[PDB]
C-alpha cells in the first residue's frame, strides 16, 4: 500500500534498502536498478516502477522524472531516500574551484533538487518521509556542514505539513572492498511508516 | 610603518576605519577600491599605500589575486589580510530557486575560498600571518525564511574552522567575526537591502543589531590582525558560527 522512492538502486546500497521495504509491505519506485531487482521483487508480491537515467540528482530532470513516474504509476510517496555524493580530498591549499563546485553540485544542489521535487507531494499529501543519505577534505566536510543545515531548516518549514526530512551518515567509501544490510535495517526508521516524530535529525551509522 | 595589511574592500566605511586604525599602528597598506579622500589623508600621516582597482567583488576569482600580486610586487609581504564575505537570500523553501542557492554559495563559500586561497599561501611562504575572514549575520537556529542562506552559512564557518586548523602549524593564524550586532550598511547592501521590505525580511530571519561606530569596530578588530596578540586561531567571534 505504502509507496517507497529510491533514487539509485543500482550498485549495492540501494538495493538493500529496497528489499527491507519489501519486507514492510511497501510498494516500490526504484531510479536504474540493478537487472534481477525489479523481477526479484516483483515476484515477492511488490510492485515496482523503474525510471531510467535518473542517477545525477544535480541534474534538475532527474528527481522531476522520478517523481512524476511515481505519481503517474502510484498516485502516492509515502517514503523517498536519495543517495548525495561526490568525491572529493585533499588540504583546502591544494583544492581547485572545480572541487568546490563539485562538492557543492553534489552535496548541495543534488539534495536540494531532490527535496525541492519530492516534498511538494508530500504537502500536498499530509504527510511523508524523506531520508536524505550523505557520503583531510576541508571541502568535502563544509559542504555536509551545508547539506546538514539545509535538512534541519527545511524540516522546520515543512512539519507544519506532516513531512518529516531526516539525514544519515555512512562510513562505507572510506573501504572500498557490519554490512549494508544492517545499514538499510537501521535506516528503516526513517521511512517505513513506525516512527513518523523525528524530523530534521543527523545520525551517524 | 613597517608591516603590511591588505584589506579586501576600503570603498565604504568599515574598510577605511579599519586602514586609518592600522595606520595608527605602524602598518603599510594595500586597500581595494579606496574610498575619497582616503589614500591622500593617509600618506599625510606618512604610510605607503598600494591601491587595487576594481576588487572588491571577492566572488570574482580574479579580484583576489590582484591584490595579493600588488601587496607582492610593491612590498613583498603581506602580515594581515582582512575580508568580508556574505549575501542573504530570504524565502521559504519550497519558493526558492537554484538560482537563490547559486547567489547565497557564491557569496558566503567561494569568495572567502578565493581570499584565503590567495593570502593564505604567502603567509605559508612566510611561516607568519594573521587573517580575518569578516562573515556575514548568522540567521537564528530554526533558521525558517532563511534555509539556503544558513546552509551556505554553514559551509562556510566549516571550510574556515578547516582552513584555521591546516595552517596553524605554519604559524598563521585564521579567525572569523560576526557582523549580526555590527549592522552597518556595506553588510547587507549586496543583499538588496535598500529597499526596507527586502531588509524587513531581513530582519524577520537575522537578529540584527548596531553596538558601535566603525571606528570602534576597528579598534575591536585589532587584536586579531594587528600583530600584537599571536596566538589565537581557529576563533568565531560574534557570532560568526552561531549560537
Amino acid at each position: 500500500k505504502r509507496v517507497a522512492l529510491v533514487g539509485d538502486a543500482s550498485f549495492y546500497v540501494g538495493p538493500s534498502l529496497a528489499r527491507e521495504l519489501a519486507r514492510r509491505e511497501h510498494n516500490l519506485v526504484l531510479g536504474d536498478p540493478a537487472e534481477g531487482l525489479v523481477d526479484e521483487l516483483t515476484a515477492l508480491g511488490v510492485e515496482v516502477e523503474a525510471v531510467l537515467g535518473v542517477r545525477n540528482l544535480a541534474d534538475p530532470e532527474s528527481a522531476q522524472k522520478l517523481v512524476a513516474a511515481a505519481q503517474e504509476r502510484f498516485g502516492r510517496i509515502d517514503s523517498a531516500a536519495a543517495f548525495s555524493g561526490r568525491v572529493v580530498t585533499g588540504k583546502f591549499l591544494d583544492s581547485t574551484l572545480e572541487d568546490l563546485h563539485s562538492v557543492v553540485q553534489g552535496c548541495l544542489e543534488a539534495p536540494y533538487h531532490f527535496l525541492k521535487a519530492v516534498v511538494p507531494v508530500m504537502v500536498e499529501q499530509g504527510d511523508g518521509q524523506v531520508l536524505v543519505m550523505t557520503s583531510g577534505a576541508s571541502l568535502y566536510s563544509s559542504a555536509r556542514a551545508g547539506a546538514t543545515m539545509m535538512v534541519k531548516n527545511v524540516a522546520a518549514e515543512v512539519a507544519r505539513n506532516g513531512v518529516q526530512v531526516n539525514a544519515v551518515g555512512t562510513n562505507f567509501m572510506d573501504f572500498p572492498e557490519g554490512t549494508v544490510e544492517e545499514f538499510a535495517s537501521f535506516c528503516m526508521p526513517f521511512i517505513d511508516g513506525t516512527s513518523k516524530f523525528t524530523t530534521g535529525q543527523f545520525i551517524a551509522y
